[PDB]
């Protein structure tokens, strides 16, 4: 009714505004539109195009599955964030809808959306330690109490959204931003995600999803779990003993023989009761992250230097 009206005085053009009325005008997609919720990205006479009013970096490097995500500036006013670049026939409301209106230290801040042409063009903070996954590639693994310290940070953001009947839906290394000294993990990249009451990667599919069944905030704990895994033995879980892995998710027993015996006791018990098959037996993200927060501190807190030196993969 209202919401009809203020909807329309937001087609066709881009402006600064709340979180809310971003999600608003998302919920229409399914011509240069969209909202800008920091002062840093500004429109200009109703627009926002690039290459424009905003340029990504110099030789077009990318980051992200698709090469998607790029270092950008505002001409006006000169501040450097990211952009993620959707595919306006494949955007999924909920990656703004679930998103928007967020404030928490364990989840990167949406920036902005704008649409142009075919592209959904979505704003965020740049996080210049880059992602997770690039650390693990680098570093070959990650240390136990880096490893462990990391997990609880993603773990607090997964309660944030749980909390909010979000589930993120593709929690993994790669989806995980450090700050650039290395001491504050924040969630991305709700292309996935789903409000509770286009699937995750592979390797972190909890078996209830590869299987069809009814799933709820459960599935995260057990990404977030091979996340771990994944950073302790610098691998995917199921990479080393398998054909489509699919189908040995769903009859296979949970992937914990890939936890490192070196690990200490508490970090293997947490990655087992984010490990269990059935979801009612899983740690929801609060317990998790209760346990991963004593097994950090059963091996003397986080000492480790955040790039120290190589480790060799498993
Ligand atoms: C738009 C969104 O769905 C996203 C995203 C997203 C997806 C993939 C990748 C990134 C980001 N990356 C980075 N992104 C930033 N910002 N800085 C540094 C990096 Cl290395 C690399 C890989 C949002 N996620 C969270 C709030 S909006």
């Amino acid at each position: 009714p209202v919401e009809e009206y203020l909807v329309h005085a937001l087609q066709g053009s881009v402006s600064s505004g709340q979180a809310h009325s971003l999600a608003s005008l998302a919920k229409t997609w399914s011509d240069n539109e969209g909202v800008l919720l920091t002062e840093k990205l500004k429109p200009v006479d109703y627009e926002y195009r690039e290459e424009v009013h905003w340029m990504t970096h110099q030789p077009r490097v990318g980051r992200g599955s698709f090469g998607e995500v790029h270092r950008m500036k505002d001409k006006q006013t000169g501040f450097q964030c990211a952009v993620k670049k959707v595919r306006l026939e494949v955007f999924r409301v909920e990656e703004l809808v679930a998103c928007a209106g967020l404030s928490s230290p364990r989840i990167v801040p949406l920036y902005g959306a704008v649409r142009e042409g075919p592209w959904v063009n979505i704003f965020m903070e740049l996080l210049e330690g880059g992602s997770l996954g690039q650390l693990i590639k680098q570093m070959g693994c990650l240390p136990e109490d880096r490893a462990l310290y990391y997990l609880g940070q993603a773990l607090e953001g997964l309660e944030y959204l749980h909390t909010r009947r979000i589930l993120h839906g593709d929690v993994k290394a790669d989806n995980v931003l450090l700050s650039s000294d290395g001491s504050r993990a924040a969630l991305c990249d709700f292309g996935h995600a789903l409000c509770l009451q286009i699937p995750g990667t592979e390797t972190h599919m909890a078996p209830e999803v590869v299987m069809g069944k009814p799933c709820d905030a459960k599935v995260d704990i057990w990404s977030s779990c091979c996340m771990m895994l994944h950073m302790l033995n610098g691998c995917h879980p199921w990479t080393q003993y398998f054909g489509p892995l699919c189908l040995k998710i769903a009859s296979e027993p949970p992937p914990i023989r890939e936890i490192p015996p070196s690990c200490a006791p508490l970090t293997a018990q947490a990655i087992q009761e984010g490990l269990r098959k059935e979801p009612v037996h899983r740690a929801s993200a609060m317990e998790l992250r209760r346990k991963v927060g004593k097994a950090l501190q059963e091996v003397g807190g986080l000492k480790s230097p955040w790039k120290g030196e190589y480790k060799e993969p498993r």
